[PDB]
């Protein structure tokens, strides 16, 4: 199929999509849009938000659906229906988490005062909920890498941007970002995309 | 299997659990806590949320993760891929939604305000886009009716109970609303359900 995704130059709510590209060797065209742009191309969306993917000329919305859509019947999913439910129960609770920063905010005080207050209390308390429900496991789900470990990955990458020492005191969640890096199509992936703070 | 779903004593996120045991004709434990017992409960959970839905010996969590387990390979679920991508697209834009109330602020004035705010400024737009979304169509997507519908019905009507006027200037909205209303299941779930605010 020819896939075209379109979002802002940042890895951002695409990065998952970009991931599971990646991971399943799918070609696509992945388009980064300036803010000047922006206003036109949001006239003709739907529901006028960004990423979107077009699928052969179809266009589709809403990012974790998107990366949901991309990853059925693949191993990426999750290996039953109960191990998929996990797979998306984990992908909303990393969601949830960083639905409550405030990346929009243009007080850039209240901005900082809001960012530390998340990762001082709330960031540590979801790390040992998250530490914990993988335990000594090697993957989040199951005993295969599902897109669950590469959104922890994702969003983890972000968090450590704010609070480099958040996982100072979880060796096994560096683990496992360590080995979501290490897959040769994410490796490969990471080394290419473009360099940007978000 | 045996079901017990846990959650208050309300509608609020485990109502779409609900209405597709109502549908698939699954009989199950509706367990309603008070809040006085929450804190009990919340400890023991892995990441603190209800509702969770135990099935066998295990505990599942986040209500659109298990409303998806639920509904896979059922007819509510897409008619195709694509179809099941536009289904949760539309459930996570209502949830998107849905997720910006302050639903536990303790400071009533500070509640009111953020309430009368996305119910006055942005719960318009959302009903202009899902309008023209839906345009002359049957159901949200495809050709009969699927999760996206109940989760549309489920959330509008808390929305109408803040804003009763939500609806006065889309009259295919609400007809979907009572198209859902009236599957039987759903109908006989209405009318027997607890009565609560939200
Ligand atoms: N949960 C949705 C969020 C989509 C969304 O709010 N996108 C933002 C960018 S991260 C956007 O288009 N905002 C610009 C605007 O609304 O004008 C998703 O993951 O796709
Ligand atoms: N995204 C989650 C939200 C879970 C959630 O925030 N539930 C609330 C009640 S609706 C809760 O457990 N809050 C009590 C608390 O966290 O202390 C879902 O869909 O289940
Ligand atoms: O937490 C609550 O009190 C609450 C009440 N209603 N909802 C809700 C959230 C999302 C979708 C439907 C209802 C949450």
């Amino acid at each position: 199929p020819n896939y075209k995704l379109t979002y802002f130059n940042m890895r951002g709510r695409a990065e998952i999509i970009r991931y599971i590209f990646a991971y399943l060797d799918i070609q696509y065209e992945d388009h980064r849009i300036e803010q000047a742009d922006w206003p036109e191309i949001k006239s003709t969306l739907p529901f006028g938000k960004i990423p979107i993917l077009e699928v052969d000329g179809l266009t589709l919305h809403q990012s974790l659906a998107i990366a949901r859509y991309l990853t059925k019947n693949t191993d990426l999913a999750g290996n039953t229906e109960m191990e998929q439910c996990h797979v998306d129960a984990i992908v909303d609770t990393l969601d949830d988490f960083m639905s409550c920063f405030p990346w929009a905010e243009k007080k850039q005080d209240v901005k900082e005062q809001m960012f530390n207050e998340l990762l001082t209390y709330n960031a540590p308390h979801l790390m040992q909920d998250l530490d914990t429900y993988l335990g000594g496991r090697e993957w989040l789900i199951g005993n295969s890498v599902t897109w669950a470990d590469f959104y922890w990955e994702i969003c983890s990458t972000t968090l450590l941007v704010f609070k480099p020492d958040l996982l100072d005191n979880h060796p096994r969640l560096v683990t496992l970002r360590k080995k979501v890096q290490a897959i040769p199509a994410v490796a490969n992936w990471i080394k290419r995309r473009p360099q940007t703070k978000l």
